């Protein structure tokens, strides 16, 4: 069975990703936390309220609320209410969050360099075409994926 | 995150496989049951004891014992002790098991025809090369997979 063969692989690869992240001290920056950190970092001119965060990650209000409170717990951001309207919550990347941001870019660079060692942009493009076609063949009517 | 993107896909594909199997009435023949049925079917000259079954699927004694008792429950096989030594258990495919065997070959034919529609042997070979390389890159020392 290739199903079970495939699941087991992704799980093992997730294991590797996680250890790699520990090693770079950019744990907890795997998924959505890292996305918000890199958003904040790259656009310091602009602000992000929690409402902006929901839209930027396409997540629900309660989920967003849990995320940012986790990020705050981690010390990556400060949550400061709009001085003009204290129902609006702004997120600001801390010193620690900016450190994590620069660490995260490094990590992502080395991770891809390691993972994609010995593999061409062509090979990848093929890979993507195959997966997407499979997905198409099997889903039929249900083809509403990523 | 491609991890979560990838897991979700395989899960959805498993969903499709399962419904396809129901439709062909070859449910429960997904994995190891189907392998033993097709082994029995293709080699009627030879016999398979439960001990042979363990070796043919590389599974433990207790696991094998559960499998074949499930297969018996399903009506796919008869479990009959060696007439000469009643500690040896032989498996025999029933009429229903032979029907399932011929159904299973059909199913597998149509499944691949559907899934691999619009995809070349080349594309596949590339796919396999990429996956295996990824696996190699990330596992390092731990490269002892399928
Ligand atoms: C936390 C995990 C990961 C994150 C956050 C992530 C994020 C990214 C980002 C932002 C890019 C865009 C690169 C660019 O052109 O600047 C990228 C590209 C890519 N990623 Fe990942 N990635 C992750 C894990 C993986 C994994 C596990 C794989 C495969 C196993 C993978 C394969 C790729 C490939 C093939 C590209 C395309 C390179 C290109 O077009 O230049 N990534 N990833
Ligand atoms: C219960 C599920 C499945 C079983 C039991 C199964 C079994 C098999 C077997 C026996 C073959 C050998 C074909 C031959 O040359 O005679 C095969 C080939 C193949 N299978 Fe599957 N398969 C399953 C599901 C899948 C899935 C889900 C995929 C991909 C999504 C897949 C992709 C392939 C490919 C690409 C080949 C190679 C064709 C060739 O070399 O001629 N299979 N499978």
């Amino acid at each position: 069975n290739p199903l079970q063969k495939a699941r087991i692989l992704v799980n093992q690869l997730e294991k590797y990703l996680d250890r790699y992240a520990k090693e770079y001290d950019v744990e907890h920056l795997a998924g959505p936390q890292g996305h918000l950190v890199m958003h904040l970092y790259k656009h310091p001119d602009k602000d992000m309220s929690i409402k902006d965060a929901e839209e930027i990650l396409h997540i629900s209000k309660s989920v967003a609320s849990n995320l940012v409170k986790r990020m705050e717990k981690n010390g990556f951001i400060a949550i400061v209410p709009s001085k003009t309207d204290k129902r609006v919550k702004y997120l600001y990347l801390t010193h620690l969050g900016k450190q994590k941001a620069t660490q995260f870019e490094i990590f992502l660079e080395k991770l891809h360099s390691t993972m994609l060692a010995g593999i061409t942009k062509e090979e990848i493009r093929t890979t993507k075409k195959v997966i997407r076609t499979l997905a198409k063949n099997m889903a039929m009517e249900d083809f509403d994926s990523l």
